[PDB]
């Protein structure tokens, strides 16, 4: 029974904690917590490849993509695994976020442990907005916090 | 061929950032990197065993202890996985820190990815202080600095 989580800092406001938890190996993933700082309504929400913050946000490099797919919603089977979708922020400033997800994992080849939860800017059009960026990052805009994903107990 | 790097932060001063590499599985891990902020001497430096940064680095645990060992330095037999023993910081409170560490990996159960960093405040007495914290902690004292570990390019 397999548990992470995750601390989220960018420069500005956005700031939060995220839980996740796999309770049967390679099974689905339980991902929740909450972000504030936000600006309502819908931010994109990916594991980005590298757990590296040497240079904030930037250095955790592009979506999951160890299939080499193109962007797409969690609902998807085109997608990275990284994918995760939107959460969404309230008029308060606040996204209680609670995914499942079965794709991301945290053991083996999909594992996600070590890496980087991203939220983001803007919506995540999840690779429907009809350019080359959609079917990259979203169209998902900057990188508002993030942090490393550790093995918690 | 892997690599880790990790971030080290604070309430203070002290703040580094660590590279690991592992050229073969199940080989020699090399740690390297700088820490500043730090009063000239030797410091505690450990993998601590959750990368759980959610209450500071109090909220990452005990020293990495898979094998349930008591404290020992990196040259002892009888020493927790993520015993480390001490790193040097000069006059101008600059640690260089260089590593080479067989137990740790990057890799299997004696993966330190997604665990964290730790510099302490005081040396690490490499389990043989006499009393129930040099056997827990090396009575290095409090935690100065850390960051989750995480994957590199
Ligand atoms: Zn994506
Ligand atoms: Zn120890």
């Amino acid at each position: 029974a397999t548990k992470a989580v995750c601390v989220l800092k960018g420069d500005g406001p956005v700031q939060g904690i995220i839980n996740f938890e796999q309770k049967e190996s390679n099974g689905p993933v339980k991902v929740w917590g909450s972000i504030k700082g936000l600006t309502e309504g819908l931010h994109g929400f990916h594991v980005h490849e590298f757990g590296d913050n040497t240079a904030g946000c930037t250095s955790a490099g592009p979506h999951f993509n160890p299939l080499s797919r193109k962007h797409g919603g969690p609902k998807d089977e085109e997608r990275h695994v990284g994918d995760l979708g939107n959460v969404t922020a309230g008029k308060d400033g606040v996204a209680n976020v609670s995914i499942e997800d079965r794709v991301i994992s945290l053991s083996g080849e999909h594992s996600i442990i070590g890496r980087t939860m991203v939220v983001h800017e803007k919506q995540d059009d999840l690779g429907k907005g009809g350019n080359e960026e959609s079917t990259k990052t979203g169209n998902a805009g900057s990188r508002l916090a993030c942090g490393v994903i550790g093995i918690a107990q």
